């Protein structure tokens, strides 16, 4: 038993609350969250949540961890999977019944580019997801958890708006618009900018979109290109030809220190950790 | 390259756009239809429409099949499905390319309550849908179309928002309160009253949908008990505890002899023509 949605009173009326392809755009007031734990209990829904933390990143998994064990999925399935080149640093966090942590050791790449470009081909690792998990979600670790993230997230694709662009216009997007780039974006085109933070999906939609990218960034590579902004500049590319099925809004990524916390934002559920 | 979606600029502000559980309410001013078109078209999808026209609503069709020509998903594949107990009434009506018709002989049942009704275990002729089409889509043939209805409703299961109660509050919903019946929906439950004249979805799903209200109404009848409207309280039982995907605004079930134009409509698509 739960509050009537009325067809002519809209939840929220300040912001786009659905996209032009019919994809949610998820806020705090478009969801019921007692329907939607029902319905994903209901199929047993296990979450992976994927995490780099190569060389210094290892410092941040603590609180991320924890912050997670708070926030993420709770009461929902959950595995962890923490990508580090150091094992050892992992820190034991208690976990919550249903969740697990598994630390997969990767090689260090030199530079900081190529580390957060080659996540991309890190999780692209194929069939251990697909047997483990139903859904992945694929996100920084120099972050926190402060308020509910859950299954009002989950669908085959999604991806994030970028909390620095939210409010702009198209031209101001800092996609890639070299015609050389496999992430070429024209000026006249382009829904959103998504951040390359936080993006998900079911394990093939996932395991697609990861493939995809490695393969752009590989064509880019052997051409002599580096794309603007790396991994975010081909994710934009990607669900611009495949259009995300839900879109979260941007209290799902953002930094307060930099932004406030303006009154569009009813929530911040996951922020930045100052860094160097 | 389109009108570029601004997230603080929503579309429709007076009117509800999504559902508490993350589902479009399809009204005109949400979507794009030229990037739906394309995403539909690149799977090269068929839909299937079915039409009951049994007796003398065989006059029904000339208009319905004409209009359908007109309106009903332009440019993509369709079957019609025409269930009658008259092959030889059927009008032969010119088809756009990609177009074909089936008559599908049947009996005719004695009551109009049994005619609305035998359709759930009617639609049920199970594996031909499978084969032919991607999407069934059931309607009343005393309808005509008036503009456009198209891709935008294709998901997984949708239902329509009943014309005359979209603006009421649940303990005035016409289910069906008698615990003795399957189609029993206590007072304080209920999202949305739908109408049994306007439902779909992937085959799939149409096929579990009909055989539920079939499976349900046989439990009725084997009980001494008739819901008190019949198949559509049935499809609002399983619509209660299977939630649509997608739900249709009133554009897509009107009736303007009754109901007049209101502002809140900006089309009138799918309308009920004048019977005795
Ligand atoms: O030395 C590094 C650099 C990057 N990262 C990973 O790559 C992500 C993206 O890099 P970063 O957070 O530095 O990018 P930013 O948020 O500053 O743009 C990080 O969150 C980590 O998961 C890492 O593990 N070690
Ligand atoms: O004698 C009948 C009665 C009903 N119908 C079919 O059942 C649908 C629902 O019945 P009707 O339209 O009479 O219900 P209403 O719209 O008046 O509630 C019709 O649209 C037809 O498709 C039919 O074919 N022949
Ligand atoms: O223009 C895109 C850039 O936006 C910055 O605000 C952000 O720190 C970068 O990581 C990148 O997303
Ligand atoms: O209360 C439900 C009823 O509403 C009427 O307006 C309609 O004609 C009936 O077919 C049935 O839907
Ligand atoms: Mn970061
Ligand atoms: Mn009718």
């Amino acid at each position: 038993v739960y509050p009537q949605p009325k067809v002519l009173t809209p939840c929220r009326k300040d912001v786009l609350v659905v996209t032009p392809w019919l994809a949610p755009i998820v806020w705090e007031g478009t969801f019921n969250i007692d329907i939607l734990n029902e319905q994903f209990r209901l199929q047993n829904t296990t979450i992976g949540l994927t995490v780099f933390a190569i060389k210094k990143y290892v410092a941040f998994l603590k609180l991320f961890l924890e912050t997670a064990e708070k926030h993420f999925m709770v009461g929902h399935r959950v595995h962890y999977y923490v990508f580090t080149d150091q094992p050892a640093a992992v820190p034991r966090v208690t976990l919550g019944t249903g969740r697990q942590l598994s630390v997969l050791e990767v090689g260090a790449y030199k530079r900081w580019q190529d580390v957060s470009m080659r996540r991309m081909e890190m999780i692209s690792c194929e069939r251990r997801f697909l047997s483990e998990v139903d859904y992945l979600v694929c996100v920084d670790v120099d972050m926190e958890f402060r308020d509910h993230v859950g299954v009002e997230i989950l669908t085959p694709l999604f991806g994030t708006l970028h909390p620095s662009f939210y409010g702009s216009s198209r031209e101001a997007f800092t996609y890639e618009r070299r015609p050389q780039s496999q992430a070429y974006i024209p000026k006249d085109e382009g829904d959103f900018y998504y951040m390359g933070a936080f993006f998900g999906g079911s394990v093939q939609e996932v395991q697609r979109l990861t493939r995809a990218c490695h393969q752009a960034m590989m064509v880019d590579q052997a051409n002599g290109i580096e794309a603007v902004w790396h991994d975010e500049s081909h994710l934009n590319k990607y669900l611009l030809r495949h259009k995300p099925t839900k879109v979260l809004s941007p209290e799902y990524l953002w930094d307060q220190q930099l932004l406030g916390w303006p009154a569009v934002l009813r929530k911040l559920r996951f922020t930045a950790v100052p860094k160097n």
